[PDB]
């Protein structure tokens, strides 16, 4: 796996006193974009070339609550990697407790339409 | 099914032009809300009694995007109730569109611990 | 002055039980939007004709928090218009508390340069 | 003064193309925390004493945007320290160019009364 790491910022809470469940998602694009710049081709790149990564489904599993200041670890994986489309799964620790797991799967688009992943991204995803 | 009308805001687009993923879940939210409140039962008052409803789990499909300004309505449903957990399915339309479907899963706590959910709150689910 | 009212949602609070400093900059967009949608000349529209508002400086102060689930209204004020530019105010209430005070400071900008605002926009802002 | 260096995340631009003007308080909120963590005093410590830093005031001027992708640097500078507040200023920079300058000026409360600052505050401020 790609390891992220990151600390809670306090705008990140909510009144409940833990990490809004929405912002899991923004940790899981930081982890993505963090990937693929370490395999030296970052998505703004891609966006550059008239590449748009688009968003096909999200899901998230919620086990233990972040707190403000907690330091925690995204551990990425390429799951599926399909003609059109490429998932990735997230497990969220914070020290040895599992916070959370999730998945994103992703498909591209290039002058208005779905176009197969581009070899040049498959050389980065893989 | 109860419906949530709402105008997209420019702070909840990002730079490809459309509503970020993430603020999907912020919307489902303030539907949840609406309708606990259309109940008579809003969940700030579930709050005051020391009640706290916990999100397991949330799941979005993105079919069309969202721009700034577009009005759209979040069909809410509840899904599931059974002793300790409910769930509800989100349909999202801008006028004829599918937009998005989507589900959360939660539980209730009281003093720390899992409760199963108070005949007051099944009374406004159903 | 134009009254854009609003209630606060979960997601808009932090740990500390009020609504995040940041936000309040949300909420006063919100309202200069639907101040400009009243007077038949949304935001949007103007994007749509290559026009993009600049956001030269802004300030607030805040005197009591917003909590979850507090209803406000956002009290706007055209306070200063120039050739180039043009100020509002904005005073928060939740019922008769003041909450907050605030103004913002805005040009105008057309095929990537300073426009004087056009006669179109003055028409409206007035 | 003390330097926060940050690279811009996809969920913090706005269909403009630029980090929404918002999102500055936060990362100068994100500069604040690093600020007293180096100095072995974080504010999440603060908070478990039952102390609590209030926001009064905050003000920002921008001059040119940030884009998705680019690195900048948050100079802050305590620019007023007295008995019940302390206020501090910030100038973002992106390599050479000056992108915003801002201040926020701040308050403390204890059992919910503004307190002087402590003298273990006062240590790390200076």
């Amino acid at each position: 796996p790609f390891i992220y790491r990151r600390r809670v910022q306090f705008y990140e809470t909510d009144a409940q006193g833990i990490v809004h469940h929405s912002n899991y998602f923004r940790y899981f694009e930081e982890a993505r974009g963090e990937f693929l710049r370490s395999k030296g081709f970052p998505y703004s790149k891609m966006r550059d070339m008239g590449l748009e990564v688009v968003l096909l489904n999200a899901y998230c599993e919620y086990k233990k609550p972040l707190f403000y200041d907690d330091v925690f670890e995204v551990h990425l994986n390429l799951e599926e990697l399909s003609r059109f489309t490429f998932t990735f799964s997230y497990i969220v620790f914070k020290e040895d407790i599992a916070v959370a797991k999730a998945n994103t799967k992703h498909c591209m688009v290039k002058n208005g339409k779905i176009v197969s992943i581009p070899k040049e991204v498959l050389e980065v995803l893989k």
